[PDB]
């Protein structure tokens, strides 16, 4: 019904999506191959009014009139696709990437998704899964009787049977790469998909033209920095505060005008 | 949203980065052949309020007017390119250098890296390769049937086979020096490529021009001081935590304003 | 709206403008050769009113009229310009001043600036330069099979060649003295541009005139002393408390005016 109410409304909205970023954030801080996001604002309209540069007397014009603004609007959330410290867990199928590609699985609907996270398991069958179960594409297919599966930096995947001094390789994992990596459609479940915004995926080599090199036994954990989510977090405490005033503000304001 | 708060916000980073730089450095104090970092910060933007040197009147000038300042950022953080102690394994594979040259290995892309690392093997095919199984070029191969490999203070390579009552030589060890060796891009590995500001890669023979000497059996530990890294970790906490403060400081003023 | 409530708002505004000073101070503890501020304030309007030394009863003068003053407004900061603690890192490049002298260095733009941080690099080229790549003044270049290079204390750079004992002279670094060193505009980068206040450059080499003695293997830390810093945090947080008690006190005031 007043202007500054809707502005500090929107504004208090705008406050509590940057508080739930952080809390996304924050709450994902043991999810590994998780990237944290950043919430981007632009202003509302603007009322035009007086249109400025408007001739204010036969020769002179009007500097810099009269725009009255609108609130606040989040423009969106960019991920920081930034590597991870790596985790040393000791575990044979534990696998990391140091540079920028990701992994291929298949949903059950036939779909490919992508997921940077590489803890990864065996089925009853010998297939090797992620932790949700989904298979990891190109299929890689470990035997009954394997001794030790050796991941190497450039994505070969061997087995060592007993008795034989060669090893047996029994896949080649890929890694996809795209241009526009932030644009990707998060799914949950450590799962991106692709969209016309996030270019189209190119597959390459663990080591090539830009995709990064696998690490076994390592683990990439989340690049979420806890002290500055504590002070984004005094900070929006803060203008949370600021905008429920100036709303209490605009409130006393109509109060006098009912009495009038 | 108040500009103590962004000035405190960024010395927590400067001193996080600190901080994280001396965690790196005693992480890493057995490896052997490491260049310990170290940080450096300056000044952030200047807000010039009033200009000093303003011409307040056609007779005075305001001297050193209001420049009040923002944060502080983090110029870069450069390796500190010094001769690591020496320490003898006593074995006839480890060389360590005495100057300042680089040993030069092959990438399985193809592109040369350079490495300070001693700690050679011999691999399947018998050729010299580092820890990380990548090939010294220019390639150094030893044949099966040798006996000792002794690798002599100018580079050169030879070995005793059973029988040949004279040692044969098998190739040429050589050093490459850079015009500036802190803006190598360290990959890990022990491995530093080339870029546009560390000139151009000379190969040199080992106690020519200005390549170090190599010395055999010996093995070049890291240059890391633990004493400078505890001083240093109090020093940090303590610029951190008043940093903090600070921010608490902030923090309270805005409350006590918005409690109005 | 009211006169008390200006009054007010300038005595918060000195007030925040105190504590980013603090702030300012505070990020850069740990930045090399920087130089810690100090604002200083001043009276704002007194109203005349009553004029204080008219003639009242035809012999008998009014002494301290009604001089009604308005609020308060900073003059300006000042840099304490005082020798920071000397650090060893033990590097051929840290370059430490220990008088009253300024590097001079070459802005690509053409324009010459100056600083105190010592820490310099070598480019590609061998030329000696500012860790943010400003070439330093003058353009000392260091050759290529450089073994060791010495800075003396009266600025002379030396480089000892590989078969010569005796080393050979490849530059001499100054020191610019100013009249008026707070006079210098701060643009960052720990860098000072010469002002009108600041008088004019004054070149002189290290150790007469009065330029400073120049250390090899120093570096020179920021003169900021903290716990005074704690000291002014407690004072800014308590003075800024009590004008937004006096902004709180104006505020009833007006309120009960409006009431009746």
């Amino acid at each position: 019904m007043i202007s500054s109410l809707w502005i500090a409304k929107t504004g208090l909205d705008a406050q509590q999506t940057n508080m739930d970023v952080i809390a996304n954030n924050l709450a994902n801080v043991s999810t590994n191959g998780f990237k944290r996001q950043r919430a981007v604002f632009e202003d509302l309209l603007y009322q035009t009014i007086r249109q400025p540069g408007a001739q204010s007397s036969e020769q002179t014009t009007l500097p810099s009139g009269l725009q009255i603004g609108t609130g606040v609007r989040p423009v969106a959330t960019e991920r920081l696709h930034s590597q991870g410290n790596l985790s040393q867990t000791n575990n044979s199928k534990d696998v990391a990437i140091k540079g920028q590609g990701f992994f291929q699985v298949m949903l059950p609907d036939g779909t490919s998704a992508y997921t940077r996270d590489g803890s990864f398991q065996v089925d009853q069958n010998g297939q090797l899964v992620t932790a949700g179960g989904f298979q990891v594409q190109p299929a890689i297919t470990i035997p009954a009787n394997a001794l030790s599966i050796t991941i190497g930096r450039d994505g070969v995947v061997s087995v060592t049977q007993q008795g034989q001094a060669a090893p047996v390789q029994v896949g080649q994992l890929n890694l996809t790469t795209f241009m526009n990596d932030t644009g990707l459609e998060s799914i949950g479940e450590n799962l991106y998909i692709e969209t016309q915004s996030s270019g189209a995926p190119n597959e390459s080599t663990p080591g090539l033209n830009g995709a990064g090199l696998l690490y076994q036994g390592y683990v990439e954990t989340s690049n979420v920095n806890v002290a500055e989510e504590l002070v984004n977090m005094i900070q929006v405490q803060r203008a949370y505060e600021i905008n429920s005033k100036a709303v209490s503000t605009t409130d006393q304001m109509l109060q006098k005008l009912t009495q009038l």
